[PDB]
C-alpha cells in the first residue's frame, strides 16, 4: 500500500538506498543530484557535484559515508552533512552503480567501461576486475563478504572472490542483466534482466527459479531482510513481490514512468521505488 511520494528531483529518479537506521532514504537521479529525506518525505538535503546523471547511491554499514556513481565516470563520496569528502577517479565510461563491503572499508564501483573496480574506504585504487565482455549494470557483495557479483549488458552475471578471481559466470538470461542481489542468508543470488524475467541462482552457479510476469525490462531485484520475499522493478512501471518459490506475492502500482530501481528498508517494514517520473514513492509490505 502507498505510504508516500517524495518529490523534488528535476528529472528521472536512477535509484534508492535506505540509511541504516532507516531514518533516511537517498535518491540518485538524472538531475546530477543526490536527495536526502525524511520518512514523511521532507527533503534534507540535496547534494551536488557531480557533472552528469547519477546512476546509483549506497550507504556505509555505519551509515557515515554516501557513495554516489555517475555517468561523469567518478564515484564521490559525501558526509552526511552533504559535504564531499572524496572523488574516485579511474573507470573510463559511465559509472552505473556503487556498493560497500559488509564491513563497511571496501567500495565496489561497476561501470560502462566493462569492469567493476573495488575500492577502499579511502579512495585508494585496489583491484580492477575485468572478465565482462559489455558494460558492466551493478555489483554486489554477499552478506559475508567473501563473494562480489556483477551484472552486465553482456547478459551475464560473474562471481568474483576478494582476491579479484573469477569463480562463477551465471549464464541464462536473454537479454543485459540489470542488477544482482544476494539473499540474506547468501544461499540464493537473484538477477534483473532485460528479458523481463528474474532469475533465482545458488552460489554454485546453478538455475534455480525464473520469475515471470513483470511486460518489460526488470531493471532491479532486492531480497528482504529476513530473506523470504524478493521485490522486483520494471519498466512496466510496477514492482512486484515474490516468494523464494518463485510465486508472484502482489504487485505494486503507481508509478506513471518506469521503475529504476527498489530497496526494502532495514527492518523490512517499507518498500522504496524510485522511477523515471522524477519521484521516490514508499509503501508497506501490505
Ligand atoms: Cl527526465
Ligand atoms: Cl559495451
Ligand atoms: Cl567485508
Ligand atoms: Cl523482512
Amino acid at each position: 500500500q502507498l505510504l508516500q511520494t517524495l518529490t523534488g528531483h528535476s528529472s528521472s529518479v536512477t535509484g534508492v538506498a535506505f540509511s541504516p537506521d532507516g531514518q533516511t532514504i537517498a535518491s540518485a537521479s538524472d538531475d546530477k543530484t543526490v536527495k536526502l529525506w525524511n520518512r514523511n518525505g521532507q527533503l534534507l538535503q540535496t547534494l551536488t557535484g557531480h557533472s552528469s546523471s547519477v546512476t546509483g547511491v549506497a550507504f556505509s554499514p555505519d551509515g557515515q559515508t554516501i557513495a554516489s556513481a555517475s555517468d561523469d565516470k567518478t564515484v564521490k563520496l559525501w558526509n552526511r552533512n552533504g559535504q564531499l569528502l572524496q572523488t574516485l577517479t579511474g573507470h573510463s565510461s559511465s559509472v552505473t552503480g556503487v556498493a560497500f563491503s559488509p564491513d563497511g572499508q571496501t567500495i565496489a564501483s561497476a561501470s560502462d567501461d566493462k569492469t567493476v573496480k573495488l575500492w577502499n574506504r579511502n579512495g585508494q585504487l585496489l583491484q580492477t576486475l575485468t572478465g565482462h565482455s559489455s558494460s558492466v549494470t551493478g555489483v554486489a557483495f554477499s552478506p559475508d563478504g567473501q563473494t562480489i557479483a556483477s551484472a552486465s549488458d553482456d547478459k551475464t552475471v560473474k562471481l568474483w572472490n576478494r582476491n579479484g578471481q573469477l569463480l562463477q559466470t551465471l549464464t541464462g538470461h536473454s537479454s543485459s542483466v540489470t542488477g544482482v542481489a544476494f539473499s540474506p542468508d547468501g544461499q540464493t543470488i537473484a538477477s534483473a534482466s532485460d528479458d523481463k524475467t528474474v532469475k533465482l541462482w545458488n552460489r554454485n552457479g546453478q538455475l534455480l527459479q525464473t520469475l515471470t510476469g513483470h511486460s518489460s525490462s526488470v531493471t532491479g531485484v532486492a531480497f528482504s531482510p529476513d530473506g523470504q520475499t524478493i521485490a522486483s522493478a520494471s519498466d512496466d512501471k510496477t514492482v512486484k513481490l515474490w516468494n523464494r518459490n518463485g510465486q508472484l506475492l502482489q504487485t505494486l502500482t503507481g508509478h506513471s514512468s518506469s521503475v529504476t530501481g527498489v530497496a526494502f528498508s532495514p527492518d523490512g517494514q517499507t518498500i522504496a521505488s524510485a522511477s523515471d517520473d522524477k519521484t521516490v514513492k514508499l509503501w508497506n509490505r501490505n
